[PDB]
DNA sequence: GCGATCACGCACGTC
DNA sequence: GACGTACGTGATCGCA
């Protein structure tokens, strides 16, 4: 049956209660600069569809839209927020998104429309965002009748959500989560994703064209080893060039052929020139097809910025994600790759690019939560904790740490905290199964807390259906219990992991909050740009850089209180590169 | 049948 | 442990 509403041809006061649901629907995925196609309002006066032409040219209903005593529920905020700056619209007095309010009660539904969300709630009287506009290829916006009566019953569908949704929400504990940290930070990301962060496109196109100087000598160099030409960056014809023609030992296989992965090729160098010559290609390859012709292809060539669009409400742990350009993977390890970043630049004249990250956030959160005194006693002592970890594992001195023994610390640390498995530890250190195990074995001899830790959370895990983070995120584990070794395994990991990732987001997420706070009652110039899990990234004129050096690692070591201090380093100059 | 698209396995970049 | 993008390849679709 039909969903009765007012197809509007002008404003009206009663549109513009002080409660109501907004739709204002943006389709294109990326909805930097993007059309917004209509606009539906449900409130306690009946259901309105308009024309965004129409209400956006509007003196009251703009007025309405950044009226913050106005309150508004939405689905996906951030997306009508950044499509609304684009066209100089402020969208303020948002008290609830649907679409947060989802994830934060169950990230794993995937939820990503009013549809999914509905259907948590045994609500169906919407339809599917794919089922109106198509998927891929084929994605279309509908006639105006149709996308009326789209728009108004994802607003009724909002309007009709919100209490029950809040009342779970309630129940679990998790009100402030949503209101406190989730919805301030939607509007903090927004205006990031909107500032964008400027490159230097000339810089970038003097990288692409070494690059493929390199690329045509190393290209040629392998034909010459091969004794032969063929499509390099195809397995078949790669495996038949390593593993036929020239012999190379098959020491690992793949489902449906031989494997190339680097961690084999250096193990197969010894063998042949070949070798070497194929992982330097596949480093310069990947620079120069993800970074250098990935990143000019989504600059703007107006402003020469890139506007990434930051995935709130994706991650299982409560991360965020980052797509179109992804700028938490820009490369760092390598000094090669590092230098793509000398092309991310300040935004105006005698800016400075001012970096500050916490020093091992996920090893503090597992010494406050596991409440182990040793490792307590490290990060009080603020020692290096991979060698104080060889110290205790392999039981020597200081002085009697060897970099291998360092080395494989590391290696066991990360494990630790990822959920080690001996299995999973030999095949990182290359090592035997019974091996890895007496390093934990080891490891929890000398921090007998984090295997206190280890064991209950995987036993609440099963108890209760889920774990939980410092700020009551939540991950629920149903495979926890199942009668499969590795699909029980794998669960038992993400059961140990999820309170120490999910709580170092909690952190983070917090202290970006309490930043542009300080940064606003400070009235720094200085803004974010962009977090990258452990760390954020601002821009600030050169006369703001002593303060942010007090400032910015002091917000980032208090925004929450542990058993543990938090430390943050930080370094700033005139590209992301030389913010080290 | 011939591009255009979709789907998946794979490899590799970050924290 | 958590992600995103590029690529090659084979399948499928879209329309005659
Ligand atoms: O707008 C972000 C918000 O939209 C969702 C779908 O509800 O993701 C869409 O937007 C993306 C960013 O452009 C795409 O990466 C994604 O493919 C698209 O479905 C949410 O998942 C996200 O939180
Ligand atoms: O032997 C106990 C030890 O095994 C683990 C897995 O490493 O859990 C297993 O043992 C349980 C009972 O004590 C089950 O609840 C669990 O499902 C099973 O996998 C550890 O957590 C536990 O300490
Ligand atoms: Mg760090």
């Amino acid at each position: 049956a039909k969903m009765a509403f007012t197809l509007a041809d002008r404003v009206t006061e009663e549109m513009l209660a002080d409660k109501a649901a907004l739709v204002v629907e943006v389709v294109e995925e990326n909805y930097h600069d993007a059309p917004i196609v209509g606009i539906a309002v449900v409130n306690e006066h009946g259901r309105f569809f308009l024309r965004p032409e129409t209400a956006l040219a509007d003196p009251q209903f703009v007025a309405w839209l950044g009226d913050e005593t106005k309150k508004k529920s939405m689905f996906d905020s951030k997306r009508a927020a950044v499509a609304l700056k684009w066209k100089g619209i402020e969208l303020c007095g948002v008290s609830f998104d649907l679409l947060l309010a989802a994830y934060l009660l169950d990230p794993a539904q995937g939820v990503d429309d009013v549809a999914a969300a509905a259907k948590m709630k045994q609500y169906e009287a919407v339809r599917p965002d794919e089922a109106v506009y198509g998927k891929g290829a084929k994605r279309a916006v509908p006639d105006e009748p149709v996308l009326a009566e789209h728009l108004v019953r994802k607003a009724a569908a909002i309007w009709e959500l919100e209490r029950p949704f809040l009342d779970e929400l309630r129940r679990n504990e998790q009100d402030r989560l949503l209101v406190e940290l989730e919805q301030p930070l939607s509007s903090i990301l927004a205006e990031m994703e909107f500032a964008g962060v400027k490159v230097d496109t000339k810089r970038l196109e003097q990288m692409g064209k070494e690059l493929a100087e390199q690329l045509g000598t190393v290209e040629q160099r392998i034909y010459e080893l091969a004794g032969q030409e063929f499509n390099i960056n195809s397995p078949k014809q790669l495996g038949v060039i390593l593993f036929e023609k020239l012999q190379l030992p098959v020491l690992k296989k793949t489902k449906t052929g031989y494997s190339t992965s680097a961690d084999v090729l250096e193990k197969l160098a010894p063998y042949h020139e070949i070798v070497e010559n194929i992982l330097h290609y596949r480093q310069l390859g990947k620079l120069q097809s993800t970074y250098i012709e990935g990143l000019l292809k989504v600059v703007r060539p107006d402003t020469k910025k890139v506007h990434t669009i930051f995935n709130q409400a994706l991650t299982q742990t409560g991360r965020l994600s980052s797509t179109e350009p992804n700028l938490q993977n820009i490369p760092i390890r390598l000094e090669e790759g590092r230098k793509i970043r000398q092309a991310f630049v300040p935004s105006e004249s005698d800016w400075l690019i001012f970096a500050a990250d916490y020093s091992q956030i996920e090893l503090r959160v597992l010494a406050h939560i596991a409440e182990d005194d040793n490792l307590m006693e490290a990060f009080r002592r603020d020692l290096d904790i991979h060698t104080k970890t060889a110290m205790d594992i392999f039981q020597v001195s200081e002085d009697e740490v060897t970099p291998n023994m360092r080395r494989q610390a590391k290696a066991v640390n990360f494990g630790i905290v990822y959920g080690i498995s001996d299995y999973g530890l030999a095949q990182n250190l290359n090592i035997s199964r019974k091996e890895a195990a007496e390093f934990i074995e080891r490891y929890f001899e000398s921090f007998p807390g984090v295997k206190r830790y280890m064991e209950n959370i995987v036993q609440e895990a099963k108890q209760k259906g889920y774990v939980t983070t410092l700020l009551h995120r939540r991950r629920y584990l149903p495979d926890i219990t199942s009668r499969n070794f590795n699909v029980r395994s794998f669960a038992e990991r993400m059961a140990m992991n999820t309170p120490i990732q999910g709580s170092a987001a909690d952190i983070i997420k917090k202290a970006m909050i309490d930043l542009n706070a300080r940064l606003k009652e400070e009235r720094l110039q200085a803004h974010l740009l962009l977090q990258v899990h452990d760390e954020l990234i601002l821009e600030a004129p050169k006369e703001e850089m002593e303060r942010l050096c007090r400032l910015v690692p002091e917000v980032m070591e208090q925004a929450v209180t542990l058993r543990v201090p938090l430390k943050v380093d930080y370094h700033y100059g005139s590209t992301w590169y030389d913010a080290k």
